[PDB]
C-alpha cells in the first residue's frame, strides 16, 4: 500500500558479485525456497520512498528482456540512525558469476576477441532495449554484466539506479566506466545525453575484456574523475587486436557525446554485426566458465 517491505526473512543476502558505480550487487537467497537471485543494493535518503516504487514499477517492464535480469521484487531495509535505509533491487540470479570474475578467472586476466564481441553485442542489445523505450542505465560495467550457467548474458539493473540519482541527489563508486559527459555533468536535468553515455561505458567494458581492468585503473579515483573529461579518450594498447575491435572501442569512446555513435548506429558496427553466429561462440565460452574456479 505504497510501502516496500522490509527483506527480513523474505531474502538473504550471500555474498558480495560487484561494487558497481551506483550500488553494490550481491548474490541473494530466498530463504524459504532457496532460490538464488541477484540483489542491487543501494542507499536511500529514505524522503522518497514512494518514488522509488513509482519508478521501479513504471520500469520492471523493461527487464523481461533476454539480456536484462528480470525484476523478481522490491525490498526497503530500514536501518538505525547513522545508517541510510537500503533499496534492495531483487532480479533473477546469473549463476557463472559476472564478465569482470571471468576476466580474472582467465588466465592473463584477458579475453579471446571473439568472446568480447559476443558480450559486447549481448549488453548493447539490453542497452538497446532500454534506450529504445527511453531509459538509461549509467551503470555498465563487467561486474554489472552477469553471466548464467548457459553463458547467456544479462545486464543487472534497467534504470532504477539512474532514476534515484535523479530522484536523490547522489552523494559513489568508482569513476573508470563513467563518461566524460556524465562526470562533467553539464546537462544535468535529465541527462539522457541522447542515451550515449552507456555506449562510452560499454567500450571501457570492452577494454576490461581486453586489458584485464579499465584504463586509468591504476590511478586514484578523485585523478581519474579528473582525467576523463580533460584526457582524449582511451584506446586499446595492443596491435593484436582487429581493425574491427578497434574501430569498435573508437565509436564506443568518442569524448563528444553528440559525435559519438548512437546505440542502434554501434549496433550495426562490423566489429557486432559482422560476427560468428550467436549460439556459435556462446558454447566455447560456457564451456570455459564450467572449468574456472568461483
Amino acid at each position: 500500500l505504497s510501502a516496500l517491505r522490509d527483506p527480513a526473512g523474505i531474502f538473504e543476502l550471500v555474498e558480495l558479485v560487484g561494487n558497481g558505480t551506483y550500488g553494490q550487487v550481491y548474490k541473494g537467497r530466498h530463504v524459504k525456497t532457496g532460490q538464488l537471485a541477484a540483489i542491487k543494493v543501494m542507499d536511500v535518503t529514505g524522503d522518497e520512498e514512494e518514488e522509488i516504487k513509482q519508478e521501479i514499477n513504471m520500469l520492471k517492464k523493461y527487464s523481461h528482456h533476454r539480456n536484462i535480469a528480470t525484476y523478481y521484487g522490491a525490498f526497503i531495509k530500514k536501518n538505525p540512525p547513522g545508517m541510510d535505509d537500503q533499496l534492495w533491487l531483487v532480479m533473477e540470479f546469473c549463476g557463472a558469476g559476472s564478465v569482470t570474475d571471468l576476466i580474472k578467472n582467465t588466465k592473463g586476466n584477458t579475453l579471446k576477441e571473439e568472446w568480447i564481441a559476443y558480450i559486447c553485442r549481448e549488453i548493447l542489445r539490453g542497452l538497446s532495449h532500454l534506450h529504445q523505450h527511453k531509459v538509461i542505465h549509467r551503470d555498465i560495467k563487467g561486474q554489472n554484466v552477469l553471466l548464467t550457467e548457459n553463458a547467456e548474458v544479462k545486464l543487472v539493473d534497467f534504470g532504477v539506479s539512474a532514476q534515484l540519482d535523479r530522484t536523490v541527489g547522489r552523494r559513489i563508486g568508482t569513476p573508470y566506466w563513467m563518461a566524460p559527459e556524465v562526470i562533467a555533468c553539464d546537462e544535468n536535468p535529465d541527462a539522457t545525453y541522447d542515451f550515449k553515455s552507456d555506449l562510452w561505458s560499454l567500450g571501457i567494458t570492452a577494454i576490461e575484456m581486453a586489458e584485464g581492468a579499465p584504463p586509468l585503473c591504476d590511478m586514484h579515483p578523485m585523478r581519474a574523475l579528473f582525467l576523463i573529461p580533460r584526457n582524449p579518450a582511451p584506446r586499446l594498447k595492443s596491435k593484436k587486436w582487429s581493425k574491427k575491435f578497434q574501430s569498435f572501442i573508437e565509436s564506443c569512446l568518442v569524448k563528444n557525446h553528440s559525435q559519438r555513435p548512437a546505440t542502434e548506429q554501434l549496433m550495426k558496427h562490423p566489429f557486432i554485426r559482422d560476427q560468428p553466429n550467436e549460439r556459435q561462440v556462446r558454447i566455447q565460452l560456457k564451456d570455459h566458465i564450467d572449468r574456472t574456479k568461483k
